[PDB]
């Protein structure tokens, strides 16, 4: 897979962010993560603040499409997002602010990696796992 440059335009919530990709604005849905709903579920606003802060403080944001379908039915890009080289999808799961989601249309490259971050968060009874 390859990382492509992007520019943060605006946070939306825990699992979604608006990015300038290839010169055009696009909404991205983070692959393989299921955060709590805000629009509220417990930790829903925590997840949103986390994603918002991580992308905001980042010097460089990168988009990494997986090997499966690249956009969902609502026109959102399906990818792994990196903030200064750190994967937000993974950071979220590791912080116990999101559960790993069902694989979607062959986009499973990082499933095990997130799977492990999640086991650890649960082991630490962190946030959602409290």
């Amino acid at each position: 897979l390859h990382k492509e440059p992007a520019t943060l335009i605006k946070a939306i919530d825990g699992d979604t962010v608006k990015l300038m990709y290839k010169g055009q604005p696009m909404t991205f849905r983070l692959l393989l993560v299921d955060t709590p709903e805000t629009k509220v579920e417990k930790y829903g606003p925590e997840a949103s603040a986390f994603t918002k802060k991580m992308n905001e403080n980042a010097k460089k944001i990168e988009v990494e499409f997986d090997k499966g379908q690249r956009t969902d039915k609502y026109g959102r890009g399906l990818a792994y997002i990196y903030a200064d080289g750190k994967m937000v999808n993974e950071a979220l799961v590791r912080q116990g602010l999101a559960k790993v989601a069902y694989v979607y249309k062959g986009n499973n490259t990082h499933e095990q990696l997130l799977r492990k971050a999640e086991a650890q968060a649960k082991k630490e009874k962190l946030n959602i796992w409290s």
